[PDB]
């Protein structure tokens, strides 16, 4: 029922493409070879599945093999948020971090409140919806993504070392960089810096290069240890410290205290004057 467009991009397993259902609507087309290697794409398509019906969850309208792909059909999203952060001129506004900041720590919670952590938690994985969504972050991709408590018992995942960096290097958590299993409160440092990322227009650890990316990724570890979080966050208001702080001092099996991190947030907003109107940077574009 659907035709494939261009070629959008890549995702962390396989190829994206914006495509088209000919009976009804455009949607977004999500290939992976079928017999190339160790398969990927039907298991995202079960967490998809298991996450359907939640906030901000994309849902997707058919999965299955034609041919030589394994293909996933998804209800067309609008831009992701380092698209809409090169639109608005690779800056938002404090207004628009503290509205993005509320609801993707939501969007975390969700997946968490599912027995899955992220382990790639980044503005490319947060797409605004369209239409009656506008307004509304969704997430997406679950490649990386990892159940960390047993879903009868509830019994969390083992504390393990020495593992490879997975997820993008430059969010990373500091314990991602040490070996660290990655847990919950990971995908919450991760955002993070994110919401830093946004607030400066870049990380103090961007832009390293070196000779083999072990190295590059030593130079961020290092990078981030060095970097004392009220200098990372010098000049900006203090939630965003108390944030990374209170990320940085959960246990490996803590549950982060959603509610505090987002109420942090939602005080300053309204300490700044501001008014949730839902009104992001982009939203004034002419
Ligand atoms: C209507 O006018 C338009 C004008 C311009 C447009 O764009 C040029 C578009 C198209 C917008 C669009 O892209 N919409 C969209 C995308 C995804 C998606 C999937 C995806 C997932 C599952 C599926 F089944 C299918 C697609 N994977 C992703 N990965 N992004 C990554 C991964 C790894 C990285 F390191 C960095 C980024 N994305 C963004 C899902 C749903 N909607 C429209």
């Amino acid at each position: 029922r659907y035709r494939l467009g261009r070629k959008i991009g890549s995702g962390s397993f396989g190829d994206i493409y914006l495509g088209t259902d000919i009976a009804a609507e455009e949607v977004a087309i999500k290939l992976e070879c079928v017999k190339t290697k160790h398969p990927q794409l039907h298991i995202e398509s079960k967490i998809y599945k298991m996450m359907q019906g939640g906030v901000g969850i994309p849902t997707i309208r058919w999965c299955g093999a034609e041919g030589d792909y394994n293909v996933m059909v998804m209800e067309l999203l609008g831009p992701s948020l380092e698209d809409l952060f090169n639109f608005c001129s690779r800056k938002f506004s404090l207004k628009t971090v503290l509205l993005l900041a509320d609801q993707m720590i939501s969007r975390i919670e969700y997946i968490h409140s599912k027995n899955f952590i992220h382990r790639d938690v980044k503005p490319d994985n947060f797409l605004m919806g369209l239409g009656k969504k506008g307004n509304l972050v969704y997430i997406i991709d679950f490649g990386l993504a990892k159940k960390y408590r047993d879903a009868r018992t509830h019994q969390h995942i083992p504390y393990r070392e020495n593992k490879n960096l997975t997820g993008t290097a430059r969010y990373a958590s500091i314990n991602t960089h040490l070996g660290i299993e990655q847990s919950r409160r990971d995908d919450l440092e991760s955002l993070g810096y994110v919401l830093m990322y946004f607030n400066l227009g870049s990380l103090p650890w961007q832009g390293l290069k070196a000779a083999t990316k072990r190295q590059k990724y030593e130079r961020i570890s290092e990078k981030k240890m060095s970097t004392p979080i009220e200098v990372l966050c010098k000049g900006y208001p203090s939630e965003f410290a108390t944030y990374l702080n209170f990320c940085r001092s959960l246990r490996f099996d803590d549950k982060p205290d959603y509610s505090y991190l987002r109420q942090l947030f939602r005080n300053l907003f309204h300490r700044q004057g501001f008014s949730y109107d839902y009104v992001f940077d982009w939203n004034m574009l002419k």
